[PDB]
């Protein structure tokens, strides 16, 4: 199919919005990402896709850890805002971080954080599949996701 | 992380709801999804996450062709009635369908229809991962869609 077609038939598929990070001597690294899903709860393990020709793949290839920050309702500049071509220390600046287990930076305020080691990468021509073990999670409670659709964000 | 965590950390990431179709002598087959994002436009690819161990799965491989239905808002009970132990007789009943280009079945009045060759698949325990090189393309206008989350459904 068309990549035009291709692109305007994603627009209408409803994701969350998730901030995927890791940890580093360069310092910390992340990315905006939507391709993100659960795999498998034996044990519980999630992918992410990324562009292997992006700025960040290198680091996650090097660490192989890696945290999915789930977005709040409230996050849609900080989604924004680590989909752009701004430093890492511009985008890091914009909220506040920890470390769980695997030293990945955790968000704060966000709606939920998987911490992960990146078992196996897969090659899927232009982008990676990155098959990533949970080791740790923290979850809210009681707050709105944010969700993408569109091109526009939602409250759910 | 213990698998209970795991699925309530789950429940709280929203996702898009699917139902996932094939054909078949042994007639047509298909599951409510997930854990479907799209890969790659480089070609227009997705992936889709299956159970290697479900009624379904051997459909899947046998064809190597699947179609992903992505839910309009309206399509919550087909949605459970994928996700159920029913015949598929009885399951595919309670729509309409028809095909593009591979011959599984396309759902009528779905937010999108993708139609698919499973290029490749990827053992991950107990789910495979179907890598699915999308090959024609159904959308619609104007529709919400069908939104997953904290265990109920929502319209975005």
């Amino acid at each position: 199919v068309e990549v035009s077609q291709f692109k305007d038939a994603m627009a209408q598929l409803a994701s969350a919005v998730h901030i995927v990070t890791t940890s580093g001597e360069t310092g910390q690294h992340g990315f905006t990402a939507s391709a993100v899903c659960s795999v498998t709860d034996s044990p519980p393990t999630l992918l992410v896709c990324i562009n292997s020709n992006a700025r960040a793949y290198e680091h996650f290839v090097k660490n192989r850890v890696l945290m999915v920050n789930t977005l709040t309702a409230e996050q849609s500049s900080l989604s924004n805002i680590f989909a752009s071509p701004l430093s890492q220390e511009e985008r890091f600046s914009n909220a506040s971080w920890t470390t769980l287990t695997t030293g990945s930076p955790m968000l704060q305020d966000a709606l939920i954080n998987f911490d992960c080691e990146i078992t196996e990468i897969k090659h899927v021509g232009t982008h990676d599949i990155l098959i990533c073990k949970i080791v740790d999670i923290h979850q809210s409670n009681a707050k709105n996701a944010l969700v993408y659709r569109n091109r526009v964000y939602h409250s759910v």
